[PDB]
RNA sequence: GUUGGUAUGAUCUCAAAGUACCAGAAGCCAUGUGAUCUAUAUAGUAUAACGGGACAUUAGACCGAACCUGCGAUAGAUAAAUAUAUCUU
């Protein structure tokens, strides 16, 4: 998208539920800024940092760190699931 | 051939005066003037504005123009302006 008051091209996407935006100043050139924004968006899509465009490989790869964080949480709240406390 | 009082002119203001050498308070009371600034969603007798985007999707939801509004920094602060000028307010 284009923000005219700021004179920037913005890329807005969603990554892990969060809504994220990045700016690309157009003073360096309208075509250059727009193409930089498009290239950044396509790089995010390819690397799997946009949720709706992810592939099975990206989901599998992200599930590993998801599992690590979930195990940390489980150890955090271990004493409740066992029946003590 | 043993009374010294009575009234006025001047002068002064000495616990004289509806003024008391002059200037000078915040404030009190009476009668009026202000809802064109400002508070009360402008009580429809009246009345308009909000370009776009993300699989956000009936939202006191998100990023952002117009519009409403202005964190902090700098200057100004006998101003360009009695409150502004620049910017991701």
């Amino acid at each position: 998208d284009y923000y005219p008051r700021l004179n920037v091209f913005a890329v807005q996407w969603r990554e892990d539920g969060q809504h994220r935006i990045r700016w690309f100043r157009a003073a360096y050139g309208l075509t250059r800024a727009m193409r930089a924004a498009e290239n950044f968006r396509k790089t995010l899509e390819a690397t799997g940092r946009v949720d709706n465009w992810r592939t099975a490989r990206h989901l599998r790869q992200q599930m590993l760190e998801r599992r690590q964080q979930l195990k940390l949480r489980k150890k955090r709240f271990a004493k409740i699931s066992s029946g003590q406390f």
